[PDB]
């Protein structure tokens, strides 16, 4: 249970994508949100489930930043996975190009993406029409307070959490990513995806209610050591390992 601070992720984040080191956004965004679809269909297998249960939509809800990107690319590998993704996409930077181009590749696969007013988002948070959220809001970059449209639908997802299961990418929205969940009502996910490296707020999950997962294959032995934890021993080709 070896955790990194939200301000050494920073500084990981900055060098990984350094002149030093060379790697590219595209490349750490389209492996991260790889490995959020592998967790999600790990979690839960279409093995079995009749054709009116794998009816079900996976909900993914995009931040504006960086987490909302990785959810984009993930969206992407469910829909190849087999999976019916529908994303909800309420605030887009209209600065950064790869999120446009992360969305023009939604199009292309044939994946809804709803605005923030026109889609009527909240009938996916519906039982019988949802199979699993994902919570790609904000990620470990996330400072309080929150603010709107974003408040509202933290609330309306904690209506639900019990009931849907949520899959939070890299941090549960809305968490103090040092500290843990403070600000009531707090998500409850029932999966954790972590992001290159668990972040000091995944030490509040229950195991009982959350199963935990890292994911962003791509660390050195060297780099991770310099940063206080070991490179994860991820299984055959995985991209994911649980805990
Ligand atoms: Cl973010």
């Amino acid at each position: 249970l070896k955790v990194v601070s939200s301000k050494l992720a920073a500084e990981i984040d900055k060098e990984l994508m350094g002149p030093q080191i060379g790697f590219t956004l595209q490349q750490l965004m389209e492996l991260a949100g790889f490995s959020v679809a592998q967790a999600v269909c790990r979690q839960f297998p279409l093995r079995g489930k009749t054709e009116t249960e794998k009816g079900k939509h996976v909900f993914v809800i995009a931040g504006p930043g960086n987490n909302g990107g990785d959810g984009l690319v993930c969206a992407r590998h469910l829909k190849l996975f087999g999976y019916n993704p529908v994303v909800f996409y309420p605030k887009r930077s209209e600065r950064t190009e790869f999120y446009k181009q992360l969305v023009h590749q939604l199009n292309f696969f044939k994946v809804p993406v709803l605005s923030q007013d026109e889609g009527n988002w909240l009938e996916y948070l519906k039982p019988e029409k949802t199979l699993c959220i994902v919570d790609a809001i904000f990620g470990f970059s996330f400072k309080p307070p929150m603010r709107e449209p974003f408040k509202g639908i933290v609330e309306e997802l904690c209506k639900v959490q019990n009931i849907i299961p949520i899959v939070s990418v890299d941090v549960p929205t809305g968490w103090d990513v040092d500290k843990g969940p403070i600000s009531q009502p707090s998500i409850n996910p029932a999966v954790l995806v972590s992001l290159t490296v668990p972040k000091p707020c995944s030490s509040h999950i229950r195991e009982n209610q959350t199963t935990h997962y890292v994911g962003g294959r791509f660390i050195p032995r060297d780099f991770a050591n310099k940063f206080g934890f070991e490179p994860f021993g991820y299984e055959s080709t995985d991209q994911i390992l649980k805990l």
